[PDB]
């Protein structure tokens, strides 16, 4: 059918040409809850609405502050590599956190004492590369498709510092001198960046491991997120990875959230910092409570970016018949939330009653245990 | 079918959950021209991706700098009124330009010498309300749906200054004193804004015309755009309304562009200022040339906002089988463009040849007459 | 009498209409020391010059960056609660530090592991609520009046996140779902914020203490400042509370300063950060030394806010016949000062002499012990 | 010899490694007047201290806000073309003003009604291209070397919009469609920008003049500055070109100043806007008086950029044995100055005397006629 | 001879008046490597191009953000004191790091617990004064000339807080009261700042050491940099002083680099922060690789400031026949670099080969040990 922006005796049929397919994806935007109110910034953007850079070996498309201006501190890239294909050795100012959605890949990273780390990363796995440290990605036999997040929203995928591009812009005599070789021994250096390129599949991980005079790195740069025990509640699971368990991940705290059909991520806020969200699969709606009686509801599905400014109240409700699976990202060294339910459960009942104009029948239902994901009764 | 981001030997199939319906709307973004290159800001946003404020009498939804950060100087509202329904008497800092897409409506405006203007506005008609001057909209028997543009991108639809809201926040004794009445004579004033409200259809326009001690206003605030003679070229028409013909419209210059199937708005730029675009109907693609070998192609359809930063090169190509109809908006007192074709036509042939590495066979085809819309041969 | 801005052979009688009562409160501004010089920003603002929000149960009035633009990092609220009256359960981005001037009150706070803290706070007592953690205030039998300070000067008292306002702007079905109740079981929720409301006096503190599965909080959120041993000098006392003794108070370091008639807070500066001041009682004058031979003298009394930009030199001299009692606030994890006297006492005498063009008779008087408050001989 | 920063009993010999050649070029910086005082921003930069872009056909090197941060509104390029060599047809946001120091060149410009202007420019000649209008430069038989100024200090020489670069980044099918040609008819378009390129000398100017349906342009874009009558004073000449005589030059007002050995540009200020300076030949010193008893003296010679913030007092003294020849540039529609001498000449003598503590013997020497350049007696 | 900006078939002879002496100092700027490309900010400024403040006892000249706008976080002063001459007791917001190039000097510093530190500093020695703590410099028998660096680029040498200036702007009655003396006992205080003043040589360091009730300071404020063991590589030495060895130096990490004729500081970047450079002696060239195929080469010699924005690639090549000696400064608590050579040495050879299109003959030459300075073979 054809949705109309009508709610009871409010609204009207659309009369100008329109985008029906988008209206259908945004039922809570075309027809908001009556409890929404006031101007709130846009907190929703689709990777489908971005230009896709296509290379031999895959593609990369980004959502930045230039697309979603609210998110000044965090930007993201959806990257894809075909089997064996290489993301060129490179570096950047920003720290890089990543979630492997499809496939498997090998990463390399050398730190500032010249200690190397090389490791294979599967679906549900993370990596974190501290600011400025050089790294690579090479997909294995299935290829790889993954979400990268960078701790500056000004990030630009096109402006990474790359091995070949650096050498292509360094005088040949300096390069020769740096390495102790002749200009002729290096005449075949690429004249421009590679960025992403087809390459033969590598061998087994163990034959790549590079021994060095400098030691093993003190903390791993990868993390098996889905191998951890999750917080289980009635309608879903939550896997948390931050600087307290994923030790190198100093500037990025993360959670993977699974919400079953008919369940929701409960009403909570984050007392530490802004939340950046990516919707891996499923269909959701969320309301951002902005104080001063301002609130606005957004709809999300696979490939959408969401955002919740520091301390604003929210929930994320699965509104489809498949599991809702999304990531919660924070630029901080820990994950923290305050749950509406737990908060009220931990105060005197008559006090809460004074506040809400409700009785024992309500405060009796409060739970002092925190359940990040609840099921509808 | 299912589009893939593959172009020849570049790109790959998508392997993560995705938004197929959006991919289908963005063929030139999922699969960009090979001539696209480098980071360019987002220049595309859909009104379907915005929260819709529903009231008794219609609705309003906005696209601002909070949604499309590139457009710092211009914001827009898509507003809808049911028959007789009123947009409350109000005012704002920003100047207001409007295009009536569907229906008809009556506007009132009183200027700063207390001269009133009241007029009925049909499809294809414009209005312009200078900054700070108070105004209203009331839809006639068909209702009305129209596009408003404001000469500040920070504009917020919720923060207009409204008659009732002003009085609701003024001490009752001051109101009584201002008017020479008793507090009791005014006890029935609304306690909160109305914004949009159902009201009975008005009578004929001539019975509303208010006589005054102060004179007729010197220039009308409305304009019959589609009654003007358009620039006719081979594949379309262009109606221009700016401060030189629509005299009050000092801060906003506009063009309505119709592009036939298989035609395009030619390659041009604007030498004066940024272009803000609204796509009324049809399907388009445009490439923004950003200098330094940067360029990026965007797709648009009904309900989309587009933007072209000051002086960047572009074209707008109809890529559907219906007419493409869009508006070109500029915050300036005139419309100006420089056409690639005309520009080269007006230089010596051997000079142009020196530049493009092409011969008489090319420069022979150049036209010294400007044709804003061309047909494919 | 009638003060005139005349100092010896400088200045003149005022000849236009004037505000004599303010002139009398500002003797050192109408007639500055001859040693003052150059443009210095305003460092003085009165809570009496602010709009007072009146509610059933008390009032709140604020001094922010919108009032005192120099203070970009710190803002303050003077709040008042009648007996039993409640400051609605709420939260904010900013950390909250407070001094209880009059009365007593009960506070609640739940942290992010769902551990609650509930405690009664008397005159001379502090609290500190870390950013984002939810809290309440309820006055006991005497009522309560207290000074709140927030670690962002952009703070706005009207924009706190409140329990009822959040629920009033959340869809009723989501609320029902979050809690496992029916929409009817919650139909009585308030439709708008409460903010401050009359309520019956609570019972004894011990009957409120809420047991929980999560533990006692690791550090208390309140502090008995006046029960600490103060630094006693000849003309006054100084009580310091910062993150080293009041452990939770990470972002705010404080001092209460009592200065006897004829005494002054000595010449010092703060080597770490800006000083924000509140004048609880008494009458003072202070000179801010801004480098480059810039200096300006301000007058303060009860209800005034003062400020000293990072590292500028100053003193605070009691100029009335009652004790001067003011607070020194710093956005930092420690209190630090450098005393002019101690500094010079700790250098070679002939060196100091070389600097000041004075002899043994002066350097003999220097004290290597720090005396924050000195008496006139 | 070896200069030392010593002035009477102030200063000392330099004892660390140093740059003697620069010290010799900056006598008034290594050893400032005793009347200089306080922090003043840098107002001096050499084109010799910039990277020179070398192309086949010439070079271009720039001084921008990235080099001289004080000059936020104006930037400059020193460009050089070999005989016949072409500056690629291009455009920019900024308006372009130019002075032809060496050689001669042909310019083309097409305006926004498609009217072309083509003209030959000799030494002492100017051009002005309004923002956004496309243009070219081709040097004649002597080659050409000239100074360009742009009315935004953020200008970047590398980011101009160029004919070939635009086409290289436009889909071939769109180009074909725009022009009514086949993709094959245009397969030879350059793949990258040209920027500057060797080309055969053009023919006589009259064979290039392009006839058009649109008319002659209403005002010429070039100006014979040195053919105007200059203001002659005792020690030099001043040629003024601004929007009142060079009519198109709306955003840039200019003066060429010649100062004979032993003469100086008098003490004056500009009451309208900042002054940007280029030193064509000779050696100068200037003192910028910044108010609040701040002042600082700078040295300049050929290839130096200078700047004087809006309304600051100055003079420019030739300190070499050759003529001093420099340009005064203003982002404004007129040239204006206030002369210290004329100003005082036009007030009552006893008033001026009261001010300066001097007698008839001084005020008798004042001249009510303005003499921009004075000779030492 | 006379250098020309010609490189093979690119460039041309200069034809306008020019600054030949500067051209000679900038061979790589007048004639850049062909591998340079694109707009890069200025990273080069000479102290010779600054106004020199001359006082009785020495001089001070500064390079700030007002001179070198790229360096927003770090500014520097070149200061000179004659024998016995004093830098007035003073303080500032900024932390101060210093390198003693010529001579020897005594420093005093009193901390915020009133603990004093007094020490003599020779050539190759450092000091660090934490923000806000008061200090002095007095040169010994050879005089002293040294480089100061401040951890804010907005720093202004003229705006330090000075002992005498503070007292000159404090009411005499307050001063008398602060110290317990009479106004007459202090009538001889200086009326204005001293800043730098001639004074008799002090006595032996041990007779100055001031005993105090408060303890020895926990960490020294000076450091014997050249007495540490340096990193020795084939063509030079590197001495590192940061917060891990020079313990108080929390906000500034430093390295002294000596590069022999025919050697270079290798290709590396800093993964933590921007690099600020001072060239003590010798002649260098450096290329800054800015990503996106942007790079630009600068020339430096004694008295030059250089800068490398966070994470950009570079090398510093001695291009003269004397040792090149420069300082690397970072606003951070540690020194870190990533070496191109070590980085590649620590990855699989076939991987590096895949990247660079080179064979075993190249990867065989890589060194897993880091050699900051390499010699040409
Ligand atoms: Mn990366
Ligand atoms: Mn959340
Ligand atoms: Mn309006
Ligand atoms: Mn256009
Ligand atoms: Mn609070
Ligand atoms: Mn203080
Ligand atoms: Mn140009
Ligand atoms: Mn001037
Ligand atoms: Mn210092
Ligand atoms: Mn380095």
């Amino acid at each position: 059918d054809i949705p109309q922006p009508i709610r009871g005796d409010k609204g009207a049929t659309v009369k100008i040409p329109r985008n029906i397919e988008r209206d259908r994806q945004n039922p809570d935007m075309l027809v908001p809850p009556e409890t929404d109110h006031g101007t709130v910034s846009n907190m929703k953007f689709s990777f489908s609405d971005t230009h896709n850079r296509l290379e031999k070996g895959g593609y990369a498309r980004e959502v930045t502050v230039r697309e979603l201006p609210i998110s000044e501190n965090l930007a993201s890239v959806n990257m894809r590599l075909k089997p064996g294909a290489i993301r060129e050795l490179h570096w950047h100012k920003e720290a890089e956190w990543a979630y492997m959605i499809y496939g498997s890949a090998r990463v390399t990273i050398v730190d500032e004492k010249g200690r190397s780390f090389i490791d294979d990363v599967g679906e549900g796995d993370l990596w974190y590369f501290p600011s400025g440290l050089p790294h690579s990605i090479q997909a294995l036999e299935e290829g790889a498709e993954f979400l990268l997040v960078f701790d500056d929203g000004s990030f630009s995928a096109n402006s990474t510092f790359q091995l070949t591009d650096w050498l292509a812009h360094t005088p040949k005599e300096v390069i020769a001198a740096n390495f102790g070789v002749t200009k002729e021994e290096i005449s075949n250096l690429p004249g421009k960046e590679k960025y992403i390129f087809e390459n033969q599949l590598p061998g087994s991980l163990k034959d790549d491991i590079v021994e060095g005079p400098n030691g093993e790195v003190p903390y791993p740069f990868t993390y098996r997120l889905l191998e951890q025990e999750p917080i289980e509640s009635e309608g879903g699971k939550v896997y948390i990875a931050d600087s307290t368990n994923f030790k190198v991940s100093k500037t990025i705290a993360s959670a993977l959230v699974t919400v079953e059909p008919g369940a929701m991520r409960e009403l909570h806020w984050h007392p530490n910092t802004h939340e950046w969200q990516y919707y891996i699969s499923g269909k959701a709606r969320m309301t951002v409570f902005a104080s001063d009686g301002h609130a606005r509801t957004f709809n999300y599905q696979a490939g959408d970016v969401g955002y919740v400014p520091f301390a604003m109240g929210h929930y994320v409700e699965n509104i489809g018949d498949e599991p809702l699976v999304f990531l919660e990202i924070f630029k901080d060294d820990h994950y923290a939330d305050v749950s509406l339910n737990q908060w009220l459960a931990m105060l005197p009942e008559t006090f809460v009653q004074a506040h809400l104009d409700l009785g024992k029948d309500f405060t009796d239902v409060l739970s002092k245990e925190k359940h990040p994901v609840v099921k509808k009764k």
